[PDB]
């Protein structure tokens, strides 16, 4: 190996290394999922009638468990969590929606997401995303709304438990 | 970007700095072209009527100045130098090529090239190769004998000219 090759393995052991101090993926997952209950529970308490529900299917349930890819750091090392999807009962109005949205908003902002998007806002969809800090939270709606979390990239316990300044097996 | 994005932007510039210490790859070539004259005229020295002379043709001075990719960082970046090549005007017998090949061996290993190879060696062709810590010292006669090095990776003069901690524009 050339000394860029030697350099970039060594980078490799550093990465990991300087990503312990976030704790483990599935803590993370852990707490994205209460915050989604938290958001959940906070606009179905300001829009009347409206309920929700964890997505009971067991597929959804197995892929948000699984997580997301980071960007530079395969499976076995790293994943970003995905909180538990979340169904609400009803359809939001326009009104209800910027509600809604507006508790996204401020949960997300504890998080460091704060740069919002929306791909639509109509009767026929309905979107706001916020992401930042390696978060996005999306409340979409089409023909029925959801509310989605993906965190940032974290370190699987495994990896955790592992030495510090090692490279994975 | 998540977290393994913004860490791994945070190395590229982590690992040039880290090959400032090395010095340029402008220095580096020209004291490997030194070091192929010192093993050539140690050749010619060890060797009856043995000669040489650096190649002459321009797309092959061309080639050399321009030198080798990088394992890990690119040609704008840093680059391993190739020693200007050497043509010898005889070929090597079985056993003048292993008096010149101890002579290779010798001043490559104040390289840290110590691994040796020889994919061949008989009338038909001799090879001697030796690699370590990213220089590679070859003797190879095929019609006619020649002695080429590249060398490790070193940042280009311009890149050391950058202030350290900043990414190459």
């Amino acid at each position: 190996p050339d000394t860029s090759r030697r350099l970039t393995g060594e980078q490799k052991i550093q990465l990991i290394d300087s990503m312990r101090n976030k704790g483990s993926y599935e803590a993370a997952r852990e707490r994205l999922t209460a915050t989604a209950r938290i958001i959940a529970d906070r606009v179905s308490a300001a829009i009347p009638g409206q309920t929700w529900k964890f997505d009971d299917d067991p597929n959804i349930q197995q892929s948000d468990r699984n997580g997301a890819l980071c960007d530079k750091l395969t499976a076995d090392i790293a994943r970003r969590p995905i909180a538990n999807s979340v169904m609400f009962g009803a359809t939001f109005s326009a009104e209800d929606f910027k509600i809604a949205a507006n508790i996204v908003r401020e949960e997300a902002a504890k998080y460091g997401a704060t740069t919002e998007s929306s791909l639509f806002n109509e009767s026929a969809k309905r979107d706001y995303d916020v992401q930042g800090n390696g978060y996005e939270f999306r409340l979409l709606q089409i023909k029925f709304a959801t509310l989605n979390i993906t965190g940032d990239c974290f370190l699987l316990q495994k990896v955790l438990d592992l030495p510090a300044g090692q490279l994975p097996p």
